[PDB]
């Protein structure tokens, strides 16, 4: 029914008789414990059992049936995170219907971009969210997609209420969910492409996805997990995340955003004993602890799960040492295969490498420039298919193209390296995707909305580091009039886009360099970038700005002054000298104190 | 005989049945290497052998003894860390004399200072130190202290050479060393007041520290020690120091100084397993490392001694993590007792105390504020009393009386607390004595610098927290006519005083606490201060430039947003923004992200903390 990608013949069978397709509905994992009565959801002050939630779902999907959607059909669900996010997805599932699960933090342009392709029956959306406060937006949107027939509102006491038909006890209603090689849901890519790209998941690769998970993991009736970044990403979702807790018989713990503010209590007051985070908020977290939180707060979180962008060995190392717990690097994709460090590997390969895949039968080879096989230490594009990885985008055929070579193997557009031991490190990028405290960032969908003002040439995107975020989004432009920063975030923001998608620095330049086709070449402008940045001071008003810092704020030398008179003491003065010999190596400690005056040291670095 | 403060006989019997006062002269340690070929001093591109530095020695006492210098007399010797200062020393203690060993950092006033107690007949200086450059200051300096008869130079080529003296050979000649329970030479103490108050060490007292260092480090011949601290403070000297490396027939390799652009070479090129630092060089080193130094150089070095100044646990453990051999704390006192933390130690007592006496009749106790003793946990004063911590200072009786009890026991000003097992903690401090960089600085020397300044009224020298120097000087003032602390570093300069004495701030202030007496109070001082600061470090922004102040560096250096704007249109990131609600929540608690980012503009923002 629902046109997805199938695996080859011989792959849907090596995986049922290998046990990893079960041919069981998602929903199975919520109707294993329909008469449960442990909590699977605590949502602030609300806490819903297994029954409960398992009841709610029923509810909402036979209100939904009377309201006339019938299995086969779509939805585009935006809810954040909240318990009527699972309750939906449930719901949706026990229907026979495949749902998009739209970030929160999206907005106008990209609903409309969802809603287009799947062709949608059903409109799931929360009034707290700005697009949905009034009806205006609302009603403007389902004119234009025609295909939307019911509306259900979160926070609505008005028509429309999900919370009415959430409540609505059960019919003579019975589930209808899809077969398991059929579609189940839509996961949504990490932007390589202007036009967003949609994934299938079928039920059968998706529940391995989660059991296979749990079983790495560790994940059992015991697990209390902290739910704190989107909730409807693929991390949080199935890796092993909250549905990796449903399955188990765990307790999934909600919470609005991932700050140590609103966490801390949670973990301590919940006995939380697991949580999955990005290396931006693990920095928060860390940070929050040295600025007096007291880590005692969090001395029952036994696992801390950290992935979606590079993390850093030293910012690894902090994790046990500060807070106190285990460590699993988390590398995975939307689109299929995650990588887990084990919970019993050494700490060797926990700090420095992202692990290895959760399937045996799991291919990853390395690839090279024009597709061939590296040996394992060596470099280049990261391949893979398997029995959790799709084998192509929803209705893209034109990319699915570009995206798969002839074999079935996708390309992640990750580069990496394996170990001897098999081990993956993600050693860097031949995608242009930025990935900004781990949410994705389409370089081109970003170009292609600069390219609607009028004062732009040329325009590229590229990443950029930042200590905190990891990496932020820099956009280059060619210009008419010139731009300033505000003004293109702010141009860019009226063009309903999600808000971390405006460019933290603007630069206006002179030339951009053109490719053939027209579009602005990375691979170039990012070699003479990375190249005027690999460095002393060259303006003796450069070596002042130096110096200052050093000394008492309270007054400035004239040129030259001696700078002890200053109170610029030895020490500081041995570590400039060595900043410096690095560059004239003659410049020791003795000569910069044999006459330090800014007039002396600036004959010196000529 | 010269006059220092002998201990009890009961003391003197005790020491020598148990072993610690052999009854040797100092020059044994060079004596017993006299025959030995192997390499005692490498100084630079020159290495000399024991043989060599005995005979040195011999030659420049010989040379001494023939321009009249007679046994009993003091001198004042200034010499860095070159190997003319180990010579030299051995030598004066072949004739007899007594020096004391000035830093080479010191200057016109502390030179003064220590001529005027000791009364030298002998001068020992460099002349590429800037007094001695030219003769002017000489001149001045031998005709204002009469007694120095005799001087010699390093580096002058001329009448006063010194390397003449220590090259001309020896006459008939022996050795005269003053006996045992002698003095031997004078030590620095840091000092807690004003005038530098000299420690007296007898031959017998001295040895024993050296020896059962040795013992306790486990120096032996294959011992190669770096000494980059300044070479004439008792730690750089005989903890073990460069007179335990003489003993065991090590080698010692000086450096002028510590920075790691010297002494990295020096470490690997001459295979140094041993050094000594303080705090703050372990910090440059640390760094260096980091800042791409081969941790491969340092290889060879085996041993680490950090002393001086307290050194955080944080420090410690970085040190055999990130260089990679074994670190010992060392917590001595130029007045006696050093507390070292063993070899075998285990990795707790190392990183977290400060290690225990190196002598089992090192006595040790703590006293609040009555003298009398706190129970085996608590805080309180040192006390303590042993075979080589001296019974009192040079000519100082007035001072004596303050630093010791009726029962001989010294009191170092330090506050410390025991260990259950019997390692001791410096906890803080009493004396009113400034730390800077592991350099003592006497609070009230400076001060009546300070009052010798026209438009100075009322002084006060108070330590404060550094990153990197671990304490630096700060001198409040009340001042008739305002002063900037740049004329203030300038005037006491002029003074002729150590450069690392010049106070890196200076704060004038309205007033300062008066007691009885007539000076500050540096106790209120130091309260007044202690809340000013730890009430503004909860501080949040005062008004609202004060908040547009912490908010700029979070945004796109390249605009400045109007207090209405939208600051993430600014480039504030969601981040960022969590750890500014949690920082205010701690003032406001109905703070959080949420609230923050509902309305993200400096005036809502304001509106929030004017609350
Ligand atoms: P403000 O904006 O209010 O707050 C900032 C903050 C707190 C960071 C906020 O943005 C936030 O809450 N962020 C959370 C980001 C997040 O939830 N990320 C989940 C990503 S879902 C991911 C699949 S993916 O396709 O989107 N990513 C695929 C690509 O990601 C890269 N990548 C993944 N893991 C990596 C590791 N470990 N190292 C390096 N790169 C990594 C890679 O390039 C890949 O192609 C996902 C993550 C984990 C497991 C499974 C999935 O599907
Ligand atoms: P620029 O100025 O060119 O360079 C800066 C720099 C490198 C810091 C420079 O000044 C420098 O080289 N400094 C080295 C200082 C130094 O050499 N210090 C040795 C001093 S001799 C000391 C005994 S004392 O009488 O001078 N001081 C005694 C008091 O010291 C405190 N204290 C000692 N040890 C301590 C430890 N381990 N922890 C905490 N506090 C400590 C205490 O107040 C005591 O009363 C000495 C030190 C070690 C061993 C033996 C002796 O004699």
């Amino acid at each position: 029914s629902i046109p997805f990608t199938r695996w080859p013949e011989e792959f849907a069978r090596r995986y049922r008789e290998k046990g990893y397709w079960q041919d069981l509905p998602l929903t199975d994992i919520l109707t294993r414990h329909a008469a449960s009565d442990s909590i699977a959801v605590i949502d602030g002050e609300r806490q819903l059992s297994y029954r409960e939630l398992n009841q709610a779902a029923d509810n909402l999907a036979c209100s939904l049936r009377r309201q006339g959607i019938k299995p086969g059909e779509t939805a585009l669900v935006q809810l954040g995170n909240v318990a009527e996010l699972y309750i939906t997805f449930f719901a949706l599932l026990k229907l026979g219907v495949a749902p998009v699960l739209a970030l929160f933090s999206h907005q106008r342009s990209e609903l409309n971009a969802y809603a287009s392709q799947i062709e949608p029956a059903l409109l799931i959306a929360d009034r707290q969210h700005a697009l949905f406060s009034g009806d205006d937006f609302l009603n403007t949107f389902v004119t234009e997609h025609s295909s939307i027939r019911v509306v259900q509102l979160l926070n609505d006491s008005g028509e429309h209420n999900l919370q009415d038909a959430i409540n609505h006890p059960a019919e003579d209603f019975t589930a209808t969910p899809s077969p398991a090689d059929e579609v189940a849901y839509f996961q949504l890519s990490g932007g390589t492409t202007g036009t967003p790209k949609l994934i299938p998941r079928t039920h059968n690769d998706y529940y391995y996805s989660v059991r296979r998970s749990v079983e790495i993991c560790q994940f059992t009736q015991q697990t209390r997990y902290l739910c704190a970044i989107p909730a409807a990403h693929n991390y949080a979702m199935s890796s092993p995340g909250s549905l990796g807790v449903f399955l188990a018989g765990g307790t999934v713990v909600l919470a609005a955003d991932p700050s140590a503010t609103l966490c801390f209590p949670l973990i301590e007051k919940h006995q939380v004993n697991v949580t999955a985070l990005v290396p931006p908020a693990v920095s928060l977290w860390l940070q929050a602890l040295i600025e007096g939180e007291s880590r005692a707060q969090l001395a029952s979180l036994k696992l801390l799960q950290v992935g979606g962008a590079r993390l850093s060995a030293t910012l690894a190392a902090r994790i046990p040492a500060e807070i106190g717990c285990q460590l699993q690097q988390v590398f995975g994709m939307a689109e299929g295969l995650v990588n887990y460090t084990r919970l019993d590997d050494s700490a060797e390969k926990i700090i420095h490498t992202q692990g290895y895949p959760m399937c045996p039968d799991d291919e990853v080879w390395v690839a090279d420039a024009e597709g061939n096989p590296l040996p394992q230490g060596e470099v280049g594009r990261l391949m893979t298919r398997g029995p959790y990885t799709f084998r192509g985008y929803y209705k893209s055929p034109q990319h699915n193209a570009s995206a798969f070579d002839a074999n079935g193997f996708y390309c992640s557009g990750d580069l990496i390296s394996i170990d001897p031991e098999g081990y993956i490190t993600v050693q860097g990028r031949e995608k242009d995707q930025i990935n900004r405290g781990g949410e994705k960032i389409a370089a081109e969908e970003i170009e292609n909305l600069l390219l609607r003002h009028p004062a732009v040439i040329y325009a590229a995107l590229v990443s950029m580091e930042d200590e905190l975020m990891g990496e932020k989004s820099c956009a280059y432009l060619v210009v008419k009039e010139p731009l300033r920063a505000v003004q293109v975030r702010r141009f860019l923001r009226e063009q309903g886009i999600a808000e971390f998608k405006l460019p933290d620095r603007v630069e206006c330049v002179d030339s951009l360099p053109l490719t053939a086709v027209g579009k602005v070449d990375k691979k170039q402008l990012r070699q003479w970038l990375a190249s005027r940045a690999s460095s002393i001071p060259a303006s003796k008003a450069a070596l002042r700005e130096v110096i200052l810092p050093l000394l008492d704020e309270s007054d400035e030398p004239f040129d030259d002054d001696n700078l002890i008179d200053y109170g610029l003491d030895s020490v500081r003065m041995m570590a400039l000298a060595a900043r410096w010999r690095k560059v004239h190596g003659d410049i020791d400690f003795v000569m910069l104190a044999k006459n330090p005056t800014i007039d002396a040291w600036w004959k010196l670095l000529s």
